[PDB]
């Protein structure tokens, strides 16, 4: 089996647990977030996902109609869709809009919702329409339906609440807080773009085009290990449909339960994965801590949003090599950069 | 051409327009209440089509999730739809729900709340959901969906709103009017039914399944010069499909300048008219109302028709219908029971 | 396990097959028929479910091409579809009529049957045809094609037959046994329709809109103990797509909450929920209304409950007839507790002397 | 009828002929290059579309692959795929890779094509493979089977060739030629995004997702007349899905409705806005603008080079009205020094 | 358990992997092909799959453009296309086209190959273009389309090659080994055809229409055995797809162990080719007869799946088996018994 001995690990929050949603993307960034408020002295949080959420996809329709049905319609998110709603949509706490309250449950499960809303944004943006209608402020009706849909699934915005003796908007409340998105970049390590430039990852998820830092991958790794040691968490979004990455908390690339030798790739080989779909934007989680197995063999501590019933209570150990060979792009505050990586991005 | 001359009619109310809608059959059945309304000293009504044409997408989006797709939702409707709609919703005048307020118009305009709204049905009654969700009151929330994009695009039903300086609901406000949907009988004329029977029409607007009296030919044109002599009119419900049915103003069937001028007619049997339903030759296309009747010069019998089409047409949105015509392609109508002749009104069983 | 004890149950005839097929309505329907023979002084019958099962098929057909497709076709149905069929078409025995008799076998099997006449129906009724073709005589040719295709899988219906030493038509074999269609009720329990009244259930398989009386869930229930007390059986219409309907012959609607009390565990095969007597989910008409709106409760199946008995807790059970042969646990006989049949119920169909008077008079049946 | 005379017009090329191909988009570019290289003193090119329309079709096939499927991968494009092509794949003349040449014509029909390469990338990006095909040196087999698919319909492309006497490759003709991307802006003018900032056109042509500067309406049309007035050309990208444009060579935007003058309908920023958000102005058709032109009554028009070929009314030249380029207008790309001086500090141009 | 004694077995060459790809009646084919060589005293041989295999699904592109779809386009084939295949494009040695040679493998897996060339093929045969393009030479653009895709999967055909010291052409190389497809006949035996006349089995891999000879069922199986008694090998297309059909190399039609075989009669074999029970599925080469511990008749098979099996990718087929599930079956003329040859009227 395995036994694993933390090196160093940084402040987190509860585990929380996105269910019936394809929401890792929300779940994790906030994960992310709340452990950069923590870091920052401003206290623990709990953002409500359901709140982004709702104005993600409200925007993510838009782009699927403008674009006439490019842009896909889907669950699916990044980081940047987080970072991006903080500033224009705000933050709201996460007792204000709770998963599944529409629904007499506790947990999301949007799979009516995406019924729904799918078959709407399709019948506009793939339909036969040749002018949509409008009110007389030129107001776009097939807006409100698919906000007023989404609001019976998901909930109502607060457009004013009280939270811990003040009284707060979604933006207030984002200014509350004082993150700014400014200050977070976006990394990623690929050969079909210059180095040390940035260019958007051609992901599905990817519909606002979020550009990322190109960086070669040794580099590329260095920064993982000084996130951790520096005091700051990751955000750390990656391929999780490969055998190593099981139900139990493992994410090893062995090289063909126990610790075994680990296959560490190359930029090229990396490369391919990415170009022969073997490697896809999956997942989104939370990387905040390095710890060893038995061997000595390298991990990094995951924090997952899969609830607590696991092996390590919602707790994954993905090794370095896996980690080297199957991300697809992570988020960290530009300090922790190292210096010299930080001076070839031209910050 | 076409002279005609009104030998008896009837009041009814001015012509409205159904535009880009499938709500024929609402529009022409206010004017038939409307005209129910004047008959019997109660005044001139102007009723919403749009408040009742919501109510009655939202039951049937109802039906259709209910039997898995089974019955189709589409803008169609019967004459049914509006005598259950104002015993079950009620009804308010125009001026509370407007066609076309929502989207910067004055007419309907529903082909992107259909686009919609059948995507949405679809999705559910149709889709692979093993379990709709619900709140803690056990309200599906499908409905609160279908429901909010319909007020989007129709508007928003009123619960009360003043009328001639009286408050009303809708419940309340079809109450002052004092009809009632006993008092109205749905007649029809085929032979896959034994005559003088009760049989819901196979046609898929009749989702209700509302029943039709069954009548045999001859008797059931009896009711048509009955109701109008005696002043009544008729919701009639018939196929416009035809080549006969022309732009002009007229509906003939000629028997063989066809539709320019009068000519003799093609008068059906019971059988001729059965195979024609049979046939998919006589589907439920259109619903209007006959209010008159009319004659030519060579002596040949029609029905003035009161449409729903506006007032941009030769006789400003008025039909003349031959009785061939009507005997041939009436899918239905309904009337008041005392627009019936005595001698038919026993053969079928009414009080 | 089990251990059942028969309280009261009534005669029936034995259990049929009906195999590859969707017509679970029309051999419950002859289970509940043949039983009502008895309880008659009729005798012992064996009707043919391939002839009236033939003669609806021709019907729902129409109803599609009527309806351009609106109604569906398929081989689902309702026991008003046997009613009706009983006074339209009439009755013939089993040998007349016999399941597989046409492709070399003994069981059905209309899964080729089947895709034909889909193909067949939805090409005239969801096609682009604008004119059936007809006759001299106004006969459509398309339900000749539809008949002739049925009559190849099934069977040519007989117009004349020697049952017994005499000889008889359909529509005589049926005045012979004497049954009628008025004799008989539907009846359900919703709250999406006034009580005591009557409405047609928003089901496929109720293509022909027969009515059934709507009761309360308690007042329902009463019929079903009624009915077994006095000497009648039930034609039962139930959803069996639950994990607590199984292939072992038991039919049971167990509380989660109180089997995972009762147990060892906390609330994180062998938990035993279908396998002995558990606590049963007794719900409200609310929750009922919940499931038939929600999909959770669908018209799947048509049995026949002919008996009421007990386990070896005193926990009461339905005593089913069903029609998958008799390769079960109770050679296919069910057991469904009454908290299961309670919750699942779709539509029964009752003799009218099996109400009881205070229900009869509520609901206005003479 | 309209009698138009000119104001103001300058050096363009003469009118190629698009066909088949929805190649508008390359068409225009050159069209509008080719007056640059002609306003920069460097002489007439003829430069080749189906070089930048083949390595266009590549990398959107990629882009295509790449997004499974997101990515609509169709004939069309936009003035970035050409400023991209030429700092990325270079250019080549007109001779060295002709349209037609593949299939014994002198024009482009790409329906054939198209048929072939849609259903290969979809069979890729929106197929059930989970693992593409790749040779020892990581290249991907698909991408050699949609580039040697593309050959057969469009030609090889040039790795060296002899232009005028002295011998090229691709980058090189294009570093001849002098002209660079950078010099090169897109413009428009809409309220979903702030102005005087930069945001991807969101239409399906833009997957490259290219920038343009928002600018308000009238300072939008400012640009137009300060830019054929000093001396330069516009491409212009417009709806052409209206009424008012008629094959007969002139696009009106009326309040016989496009046979003589009538008054025209001066739409609001809000009105314009409208029609983009309700799929009434779409990213339809590229062209260039080159001139100024009169009414009889004095009402403006631009001077618009098509690319359908020279036989129409004015030989392949239309006369939009300076309404119908205010609503209709998607986006235009022209030099920066185009540009008034006040609008370049606003956009913070250098 | 089985224990089987072999009773007479021919020469045979190794047992090849077609791995996946539906390539089994080239691979059968020329495992027929090389034991005609080695009895002919000719040595033994490896001829390329890959090279027929190219060839046929270029003329099964033209089939199906030709025929509007109607002839479908996938990977299957049949004997006939072999032997047809030499004939027109001639034989080259293995090694000069090797499966996998063009993605870094060393087996086939031509399911990338075929969901291209089958979208291509269907966009031409299917499709709405109603006048095809062509170069001056009067040569079809799609037709080098396809040509082109199948060579960056498949390999490129060599024109001249050296073998064993000297310098080859397909057609020059097919001379050299001296077969001839006149002395090869295919052999069937059904009831909705007249006996001892030719017709083209109705199966879609025949869309090439080769002709097989309609022999009474028992004459049929006289063949069988006439063919390995006298030093013949026979190219074996039989249906696979039944319960008896063991991944553990026997092939048995019961009425593990050795059991009673069901021997089926002239119409109980057309009825099952009638209603799809009887379906050309798999191409393999019967060159032996043995027995198993109980004295009943088996045919010795080599398959074409690798050797990874209980018997190495070899099977042993119930003569019961045979008689029931063989679609056709291709042998020398001389393999035939003297009086059948006769009422065939092969000479
Ligand atoms: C006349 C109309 O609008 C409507 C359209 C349909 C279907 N027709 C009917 O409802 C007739 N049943
Ligand atoms: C039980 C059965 O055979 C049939 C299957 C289908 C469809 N179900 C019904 O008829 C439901 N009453
Ligand atoms: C104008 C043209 O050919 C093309 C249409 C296609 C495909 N349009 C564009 O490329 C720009 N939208
Ligand atoms: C045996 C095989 O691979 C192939 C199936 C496919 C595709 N079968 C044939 O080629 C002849 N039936
Ligand atoms: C929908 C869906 C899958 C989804 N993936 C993403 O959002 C992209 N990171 C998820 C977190 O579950
Ligand atoms: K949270
Ligand atoms: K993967
Ligand atoms: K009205
Ligand atoms: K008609
Ligand atoms: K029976
Ligand atoms: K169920
Ligand atoms: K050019
Ligand atoms: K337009
Ligand atoms: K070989
Ligand atoms: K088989």
């Amino acid at each position: 089996g395995f036994v694993f001995t933390t090196v160093k690990e940084n402040p987190i929050t509860s585990v929380k647990n996105q269910n019936r949603a394809g929401t890792c993307w929300c779940y994790s960034s906030y994960s992310f977030l709340e452990s950069e408020l923590l870091r920052m002295g401003k206290g623990e949080y709990d953002l409500s996902e359901m709140f982004t959420v709702y104005n993600t996809y409200l925007d993510r329709a838009d782009a699927a109609v403008r674009t006439h049905g490019d842009v896909s319609f889907s669950q699916g998110g990044s980081f940047y869709d987080a970072l991006y709603g903080m500033e224009t949509f705000g933050l709201v706490p996460e007792e204000e809009m709770r998963p599944g309250m529409m629904y007499a449950d506790t947990l999301s499960n949007h799979t009516e919702l995406s019924a729904l809303t799918d078959a709407m944004v399709a019948a506009i943006a793939k339909g036969k329409l040749r002018k949509l209608q409008s009110d007389e402020n030129n107001a776009m009706l097939w807006k409100k339906a698919v906000a007023a849909v989404h609001q019976i699934y998901l909930g109502v915005p607060p457009e004013k609440f009280t939270y811990k003796g003040k009284e707060y908007t979604p933006k207030s409340f984002f200014e509350s807080t004082g993150l700014k998105a400014s200050d977070y970049v976006s990394l990623t390590s690929y050969t079909h773009h210059p180095f040390y430039t940035q260019f958007p990852l051609e992901i599905q998820d990817n519909w606002r085009h979020g550009m990322s830092y190109n960086l070669p991958l040794d580099e590329f790794m260095e920064v993982f290990d000084n996130a951790i040691n520096t005091g700051y968490t990751i955000a750390w979004g990656s391929d999780v449909s490969e055998s190593g990455f099981t139900r139990d908390g493992v994410a090893v690339m062995p090289d063909d339960t126990k610790p075994q030798p680990q296959k560490w790739c190359t930029q090229a080989e990396r490369q391919l994965a990415y170009d022969n779909y073997e490697t896809t934007d999956d997942h989104g989680m939370q990387i905040y801590g390095i710890a060893k197995d038995q061997e000595g063999n390298e991990y990094y501590m995951v924090k997952n949003s899969w609830g607590t019933n696991s092996k390590y209570n919602g707790i994954w150990y993905a090794s370095k090599a896996f980690v080297r060979y199957k991300t697809m792009n992570i988020v960290v505050h530009k300090d922790a950069l190292p210096k010299a990586i930080k001076a070839k991005l031209g910050i």
